This record gives structure tokens, C-alpha cells and sequence, in this order.
């Protein structure tokens, strides 16, 4: 439910302050203890946010059709199955049926961009409260490339990992690193990337998505054993929804009751097959974010000291900006102070 | 026939031609029409020379092995099977058991780099002699990685890229860019890193890996059609053994059985099975590298050109030793003049 003051902050934040107003940037940064989940093209990253949300939503592309940021914030709900979703993009309205707020997002997405991918690079806030999944905060970069390929650009190419490492710099957000695994990681563009910036693995969980389709005589295990590309944390394997599946429709619910099914009665981790799987990932996720989120709020002092930089503090364009460069940071203390 | 004399002629410059005269190198570089196989760690690169092959003789490389710009040779003998191969390494000696040459490979790299995966660049003149093979110039290469791991310092990474960029910048030398069906080409390495060098796409050709290796789903109709990521030539793609075959220790000859049946009854690709078989790239290439040659050759005058700069070189360590320089590049040309 911590994860959630973040979430309700955040949002009340590139609900106007998204400007950068001198000093009023300074919050979606540090206020921004949310992983940031990275993954190359083709990588696992569109699935992986469809079996940490047990329902479909994404406009799926094994190339690429999505081009942009994403504020990703869950939520649990009293068990009362109240699904639902909303966006800042569409103030105080409400969806449900999922596959078409697959088809919102792949609206907004084409207000700017394309059929065949161009350049935006501000967010795209929609909270998710679901009785079945975790309290927490997640935002989507767009896949990985190094090929330039069809009308796309020639930057495109630099300009992801433009994006990407600078919302990865930022020192607060938890980097994921989705790296498929019918190729080495001594070849992730995540991992070299998610080495870059946090050569530490301060931040930094690994993902490593397809498996079932991994070769024969290999398997996956020196890594969930942790002895390969050993990481600070550990790594976490899933099994996601094959293109085999999403043509045939398959639901995301009895999806999880699969990749269940695998690592429990598949030889070779039979014994490692607790802790994997999206249903258990995101409940290990949002705990070592509330770690993070707890263990950095007196960005108080660090918070409550910007204020009386203004608010005690005063042609007249910045007092007619002052006028929400401030409701922020008041909106902000007592959505912290109340609980 | 043509290129066999390449072959012959190498040997003869870096059987001495390796430390050059500060003017004169330009001769294997020079005299380098040669395929050069460039992928990734782990794309395919090492399975593939074996199916060019029909034999085993290589260090297992998912844990690599061959970091030795393994020049390999191969030339054709009348249908009487001495098969015997022999190195330069080591002047008249010749080997049947294939495994001791693997050994051997594997003898001299641990000369000059470790076991944990090291560096260096002297060459390998491994040369092969069978009724099965077409003449090929191979220069073997390095798999392109992006992850220091382990031991392997750090400037491991970006010294292997320059290394691939060096051999492949030569306008004379091909690129084998093999790349893996498994993830979306816009994540070749390899394609990103030839595009590189050779955006006129000219001397490079294609090969898909790993097919069966694939997700019931998707295919690769696209690629081989050359729809999605066409070259300038036709895209060969092949399926090597797998590690799974490789433990049953899947009898080299089984080779190539084993796909043709693949490939022909496939429905997805049936209809190209007969310009696609592992055989069919060797002599698919053995034949491009003839008219390589002979399109070149006239760079007969690269020679006439520095055995005019030293004919009229006119204590005694240099000149003494710079005719067993022309002599030993000059009658090479008359080794050329004469076919
Ligand atoms: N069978 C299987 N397929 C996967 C898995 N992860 C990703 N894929 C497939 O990869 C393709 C698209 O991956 P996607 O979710 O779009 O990841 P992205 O391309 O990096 O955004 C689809 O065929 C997915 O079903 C997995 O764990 N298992
Ligand atoms: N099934 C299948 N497996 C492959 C193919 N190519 C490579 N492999 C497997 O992929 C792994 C790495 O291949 P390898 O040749 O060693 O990669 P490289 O030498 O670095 O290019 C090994 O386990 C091989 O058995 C293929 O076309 N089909």
C-alpha cells in the first residue's frame, strides 16, 4: 500500500508539474523509487507486464508497436473484483475490458508517432487496481535495437539508448533487466546496459524470459543457481505466453496456471520452482521497492525545503506559474503526512 | 583452382609474412579475398564452418573457445579419400583422427591465452584437404560479445569488436554474417556491425541459424524470401547440429541427412530446400569467391608495386632480410603470372 503514496504522489505530479518548473522536476526523478524495466527488442518486456497485470493490454509487437514511456502503476482492491483502470490522459473516466484499453494506448501512442515508428518522449500515466496482482510502479521503455531498419530513422538507434539510459540514471529506479535465453546473456543489451549505469547492481534484477523454447541438452539453471552472470539479487525465470498462445487467444489467467505447471513438473528445476514465475516475481518486486521507498523519505527536509523556497518566499509569468509550481509540492506533504 | 592459389600463396607470406615490412603487408591483407566469418558469441559461426566441413575438429564454443583468427583452408582432392589435414603450426605433418586436430586447435590457443577466456592475435593456418568440401579461404573469427564476464577484465569487449572490424574493413575480404532466427534481427550484432563497414551490403551474405530452433508460432518465410531484411544476395539459413546432437555425439555425416529431410518436408520452407542445404553454401560461395579473384587480381600491381620500392633498396639486418622478402612475394607473382 506504500508503493501506492508513491503512485499517489507521482501521477498528482505529471498531472501539471511534468513541466520542470526550475525546481519542480525535482520530484518525478527522486519521487520515482519505480522500476524502470528494460529488454532489446523482441526481448520479453511487452509480455512480462501482461503476466505481472494477469490480463492482456499491451498491442503486441515481436518487432515493435510500442514507442514511448509508460507510468505502469498497480494496485490491489478489497478482494472485491472491482478491475478497472484509468490514465491521466483521460481524466476521472473508467475501461475494463482490457483489449481495448489495448487499443487506447495504441491510440494515443499513434498521436504522435506512427505505423512505423518516429520520436516522443513524455509519459503515459494509467493506474491499474486489481484484486489479483501487486501494489507497485513499473515504466515501460520501448525495446532495445542497434539495426536501423525500414522507415524508421537512423538515430532511433541511439536514441533508444538515449531514452533508456536517462531513465536509467536517474539513481532511484530499479532497473529489469529482461533478457530471453535461447541467446547468451554475455550478449544482453540489457545487461550491457544495465552494467553501464549501476555497475553495482544496487538496482538491477534479472529477468530472462523464454525457456520453454531454449535449446535441448541446455537448460536454464546456472543463473537461478546464480553461477554464470551471477546478480547482486538473484535472477528470476518465467514463462510468459508463447506466440503459439496470443493467436490463440489464450487468456492470461490459465496462462499462469502453466508456466505453474512447468517449472513444478519439469525435470530439470522441479527444485528451483518456487521462486519463479510472474504471481511470485512481482510479490518479491514490490517488497524490495517498499525497502527502497521507506528507506528514502526524508527526502522530507529534502522534500519539506523546497517549499519555503517559494511559499514563504515572494512580466509577473512565473508568479502566474508559481501558481502550480507550488499546489505540487502542498498536494504532496500531506498525501505523505495523512498515512 | 583460382582460389586454391590464394590458399597456396598465404601460407607462403605469413609462413614468414607475419611481421611485415612497415610497407609490404598489404599482401595477406592484400592477397585477402577470403571469407571472413563474422557473428556474435554464440549465433552459430563455429557449427557452421563443421557443416562446411563434414567433420567435427572444433573447440565447443557456448563457453567459447576459438578467440584465434583461425585462418582455415580447405581445397579439393580427386575422389581418392586421403582426407589428412595439416597445419602451419607445425610444417609437414599431416592428421586423420579429426578430435587431434580439435585438440591441437585447443593445444595452441592455451598457449597464448588461458582457459577463462583470453586474447591475442597471431593467426592459424589450419589447412584441409577432402573430396567434401569446395574451396574456401575462411578467416574464422572471435564471437562478438557485449558482456565482460568473469575473469575476462573488461577491456575484453570493445578489443574483440575492433579485432571483427579489422579483417572485415579489407574491400577485398566477405563477411559471413550469421545471425540466429531466435530474436529479431534488429539485435544482430552481427548485421548492425557489418551494416557498419558496409553499408553498400556488397560483400556480405546472409545465414539464418538455429531454425527448428524457432517458436511454433513464427517462422522465418520472410527472411529467406528476402522480404523483411534483404541483403543484395539470396539469405542462406541452415540448422548445424544442436547441443542436444553434439552429446549423442550425432555422427558429422548425419549432418546435412538430418536437414535436407528437415528443410524438404517443412511445409514453411519446403520449396527452397534445394537452395538452402548447409552444402549449398559452401558451393554457393566457392563460387562467388571465383569471380572475387578474378575481378582483383590485378592487384598483381599492389606487388609490381613494392617490389619496385625494394628492388631499389640500393648492421646488416634489414637488407640481407628484405630480399627474403621480395624473393618470397615477388616469384609469388610469377606463382600468379603463370595461372
Ligand atoms: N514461449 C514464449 N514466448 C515468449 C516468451 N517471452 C516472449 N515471447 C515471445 O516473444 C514475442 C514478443 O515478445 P514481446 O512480449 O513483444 O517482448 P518485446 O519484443 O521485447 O517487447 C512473442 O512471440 C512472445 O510470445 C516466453 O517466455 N515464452
Ligand atoms: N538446433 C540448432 N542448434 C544450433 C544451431 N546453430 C548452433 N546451435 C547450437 O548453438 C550453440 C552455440 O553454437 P556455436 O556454433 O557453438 O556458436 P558459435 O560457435 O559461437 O557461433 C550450441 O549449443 C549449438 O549446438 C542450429 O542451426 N540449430
Amino acid at each position: 500500500n506504500l508503493i501506492s503514496l508513491v503512485n499517489k504522489i507521482q501521477r498528482a505530479c505529471t498531472a501539471l508539474g511534468d513541466h520542470g518548473d526550475s525546481s519542480a522536476l525535482p520530484t518525478l526523478w527522486d519521487s520515482l523509487p519505480a522500476i524502470a524495466v528494460v529488454g532489446g527488442q523482441s526481448s520479453g518486456k511487452s509480455s512480462v507486464l501482461e503476466s505481472i497485470v494477469g490480463k492482456d493490454f499491451l498491442p503486441r509487437g515481436s518487432g515493435i508497436v510500442t514507442r514511448r514511456p509508460l507510468v505502469l502503476q498497480l494496485q490491489k482492491i478489497d478482494d472485491g473484483t472491482r478491475e478497472y483502470a484509468e490514465f491521466l490522459h483521460l481524466p476521472r473516466k473508467k475501461f475494463t475490458d482490457f483489449a481495448a484499453v489495448r487499443k487506447e494506448i495504441q491510440d494515443e501512442t499513434d498521436r504522435e508517432t506512427g505505423r512505423s515508428k518516429a520520436i516522443s518522449s513524455v509519459p503515459i500515466h494509467l493506474s491499474i487496481y486489481s484484486p489479483n496482482v501487486v501494489n507497485l510502479t513499473l515504466i515501460d521503455l520501448p525495446g532495445l535495437t542497434k539495426v536501423a531498419v525500414d522507415g524508421q530513422s537512423d538515430s532511433i538507434v541511439k536514441d533508444i539508448e538515449n531514452m533508456v539510459r536517462s531513465y536509467i540514471e536517474k539513481p532511484n529506479c530499479i532497473i529489469l533487466a529482461i533478457s530471453p535465453a535461447n541467446q547468451d546473456l554475455a550478449t544482453s543489451d540489457a545487461i550491457k546496459i544495465s552494467r553501464e549505469v549501476d555497475p553495482s547492481g544496487d538496482r538491477t534484477f534479472g529477468v530472462l524470459t523464454k525457456i520453454d523454447l531454449m535449446d535441448k541438452g541446455t537448460d536454464a539453471v546456472e543463473i537461478l543457481e546464480g553461477r554464470s552472470f551471477k546478480l547482486k539479487y538473484p535472477w528470476v525465470g518465467v514463462v510468459n505466453r508463447s506466440q503459439a498462445d496470443i493467436n490463440k487467444n489464450v487468456d492470461m489467467i490459465a496462462a499462469r496456471k502453466r508456466e505453474r505447471e512447468y517449472f513444478s513438473n519439469t525435470t530439470e528445476y522441479r527444485h528451483l520452482a518456487n521462486k519463479m514465475g510472474s504471481e511470485h516475481l512481482a510479490k518479491m518486486l514490490s517488497k524490495h521497492l517498499e525497502r527502497v521507498i521507506k528507506s528514502r523519505i526524508p527526502g522530507i527536509q529534502s522534500l519539506i525545503n523546497k517549499t519555503v523556497l517559494e511559499l514563504e518566499t515572494e512580466i509577473m509569468e512565473r508568479r502566474s506559474a508559481i501558481s502550480k509550481r507550488l499546489e505540487l509540492y502542498r498536494a504532496a506533504q500531506s498525501e505523505i503526512d495523512a498515512v
